[PDB]
């Protein structure tokens, strides 16, 4: 429950499971990853060791996600869409992943 | 496959040890916490799951701590004087507090 290794696995996952499912949503400069809040929210729902929000909030604190002022998610243009999505900062899930896989 | 709250603990513990002692400088934005590398690199002796170095590693690339150019620690301004120390995120500090607490 209070294991940081379950919040550092649970967002190189969710990459992973976007990826097996052919819906990762890269920004032009491959500096983010979008996805849409509903998908999350779904999917953080499932391993019960925090809360959607509880996981949410430390991804953001800890500055793996990027985050509009007292919310989870960022306005964002991709592809015709200018909405609200849970923006994945590229360069942590690639630390994080690396540090996955030594 | 490294046990990542063994470095976030040892963060957490650090500050408090420090808070405890009077050891802390905090920035006048409260933003950071500086400490002196030289009380870093001696409490970092202690717990022998990996080298100082790579925990201060680990905590650069994580973005807890903030660094100059290939150092582990950055040159900062403290009532005037000038000098060289291991500046913690205070954000970081308490997201890794809060996740031991609650």
């Amino acid at each position: 429950v209070k294991d940081l290794n379950l919040y550092a696995k649970e967002l190189v996952d969710v990459v992973n499971y976007l990826m097996k499912k052919n819906q990762l949503v890269f920004s032009r400069n491959n500096k983010f990853i979008y996805v849409n809040t509903e998908t999350i929210k779904s999917m953080l729902e499932k391993r019960n060791y925090d809360t959607v929000d509880g996981k949410l909030y430390l991804w953001r604190e800890l500055e793996w996600i990027e985050c509009a002022e007292d919310r989870f998610n960022k306005r964002i243009k991709i592809d015709g869409e200018n909405m609200y999505a849970v923006v994945i900062k590229y360069s942590s899930y690639s630390i994080l992943k690396r540090l996955y896989l030594e």
